[PDB]
């Protein structure tokens, strides 16, 4: 049996059409494409069943968590569908590129740093309001659209906390942003994401997290051992301070979304999403003139 398929469709070459690739996510490749209803563009994410072997309880998971998600600071999931031996999962599509690809042609100011953190804290605030721990939380899973809106995507290894499992333990996420708790494998919470947060922080400032010349190997035992990383460089004192609070080696201490809006970085700095646009031009110009 399954309980978090009770909602999935078919036939849905019946009311999208599908385009290019655009990239992939977990377990499988994302699609563009057109829901002809609307005309609106989506993404379509097609995750193969034959090939999927041990990620398939995941991929059950990643339906459930994206199917109750409503925010607008979370990408939207607008259904899924089985073809054949392919699930499609269809997705709101987010046409101004990831933070990752908005540092690809230089350093982001503190408002530009400010203004995204405060959207993503907003999406985390909703998700742990909801009991969910996004576990992969890091400039690449944060996506724009071509307005400069700012949205979580990508809950391959998303956690849901229950009345009966207050706590999560599995090792999950990418090394150089991963809490020293979940690399231990010891019970942990949203604070994980929160620790993730102050990582994408440093990512967001400095264009990559701490350790990022390191196999990620190495970063497994350097992470729990040593002190937390701290900011670096020529950065106001809030936003130093901000990536302190985040990066307490001891999780209680961390503290929340909802704390974290009210940070002195984001009341400060923080200005209006539509002037994320400059970045996703300097993105486009820079991408046009590469060799
Ligand atoms: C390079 C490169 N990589 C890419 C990104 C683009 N990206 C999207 N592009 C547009 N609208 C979107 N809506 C949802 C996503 C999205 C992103 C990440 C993970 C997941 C999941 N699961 C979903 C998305 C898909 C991944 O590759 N673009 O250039």
């Amino acid at each position: 049996g399954l309980p978090g398929m009770q909602n999935l469709k078919a036939d849905p070459e019946e009311l999208f059409t599908k385009l290019e690739k655009i990239g992939k996510g977990s377990f499988g490749e994302v699609f563009k494409g057109i829901d002809n209803r609307t005309q609106k563009v989506v993404a379509i994410k097609i995750i193969d069943l034959e090939e999927a072997e041990d990620e398939i309880e995941d991929i059950q998971q990643e339906i459930t968590v994206l199917s109750q998600c409503d925010s607008p600071y979370v990408t939207k999931y607008y259904g899924s569908y089985l073809k054949d031996t392919k699930l499609w999962i269809i997705m709101e599509y987010l046409g101004g590129g990831s933070a990752l690809d908005l540092l690809e042609p230089g350093p982001l100011d503190e408002t530009q740093i400010a203004t995204i953190l405060r959207e993503i804290l907003k999406g985390l605030d909703y998700l742990h309001s909801e009991k969910k721990i996004h576990r992969d939380i890091k400039a690449a899973n944060v996506l724009l659209s071509e307005h400069g809106e700012v949205k979580l995507a990508d809950f391959g290894v998303a956690g849901q906390l229950t009345d009966t499992q207050i706590k999560r333990n599995t090792f999950v996420g990418t090394p150089f942003w991963m809490a020293p708790e979940v690399i231990k494998q010891s019970a942990y919470d949203s604070k994980a994401d929160i620790w993730s947060l102050g990582i994408t922080a440093i990512e967001l400032a400095r264009g990559e997290p701490p350790h990022s010349e390191l196999h990620p190997m190495k970063v497994l035992f350097l992470i729990p051992k040593n002190n937390p990383p701290t900011l670096e460089g020529n950065y106001s004192k809030p936003l130093k301070e901000f990536v302190e609070a985040c990066l307490n080696k001891e999780p209680s201490f961390r503290p929340t979304a909802k704390e974290l809006l009210k940070h002195k970085f984001i009341l400060r700095n923080a200005k209006k999403t539509s002037y994320l646009t400059e970045l996703i031009d300097r993105y486009k110009r820079w991408k046009a003139e590469q060799s």
